[PDB]
C-alpha cells in the first residue's frame, strides 16, 4: 500500500516477549507487565527504587531511544542502568558489579506525558535481550511507579510492512 520515507519509529511493543520477559521485586498487586501499555494499571514498589525490567527480543532491533515515565502523581524513574547481550538476566548484584551499556539519567522532561530517552543505536546495533535496572528517581523519591515502558526503534531487518496512522498535532 505505497511507500514513503520518514522518521517514524516504533515502540517494538508487538516485538517484545512478555512470556519470556522477567521482573524483580515485582509487587504482589501490581505487576510489571502493566506498566508496559498505556491502557492500564501502575507497578508500585513494595520496596523502594531497586527493581529491575528484564525484555526477551523474539528478533534483533535496535534500540534507538526508550520511553521512560511514571504516572501522574510526582514518581519517576531517573538514574536506570540499561544491559543489553545478557547471559539470561540482570540480578540485583550483577547489575552493581557490572556496568550497564548506556545508562543515563532521565529528566523531568524524559518522564513526561511524551517524555523521550535517546539512546545509542551504536551500541543496541543488534540486540535480542534487554534489561533496565532502577537505581534513583526524579525526586530521589521512596519509590518509582511506572505506566508506561516501551523500546523505540526498528528491526535490524524486516518486511516491507505498513502501521502506525493518525495521531495529535500542536502549532
Amino acid at each position: 500500500g505505497s511507500s514513503g520515507s520518514s522518521g517514524g519509529y516504533m515502540d517494538l511493543m508487538p516485538f517484545i516477549n512478555k512470556a519470556g520477559c522477567e521482573c524483580l521485586n515485582e509487587s504482589d498487586e501490581h505487576g510489571f507487565d502493566n506498566c508496559l501499555r498505556k491502557d492500564t494499571t501502575f507497578l508500585e514498589s513494595d520496596c523502594d527504587e531497586q527493581l529491575l525490567i528484564t525484555v526477551a527480543f523474539n528478533q534483533p532491533v535496535k534500540l534507538y531511544s526508550m520511553k521512560f515515565q511514571g504516572p501522574d502523581n510526582g514518581q519517576g524513574p531517573k538514574y536506570v542502568k540499561i544491559f543489553i547481550n545478557l547471559p539470561r538476566s540482570m540480578d540485583f548484584e550483577e547489575a552493581e558489579r557490572s556496568e550497564p551499556t548506556q545508562a543515563l539519567e532521565l529528566t523531568e522532561d524524559d518522564i513526561k506525558e511524551d517524555g523521550i530517552v535517546p539512546l545509542r543505536y551504536v551500541k543496541f546495533q543488534n540486540v535480542n535481550s534487554v534489561t533496565i535496572f532502577v537505581q534513583s528517581n526524579q525526586g530521589e523519591e521512596e519509590t518509582t511507579r511506572i505506566s508506561y515502558f516501551t523500546f523505540i526503534g526498528t528491526p535490524v531487518q524486516a518486511t516491507n510492512m505498513n502501521d502506525f496512522k493518525s495521531g495529535p498535532s500542536s502549532g
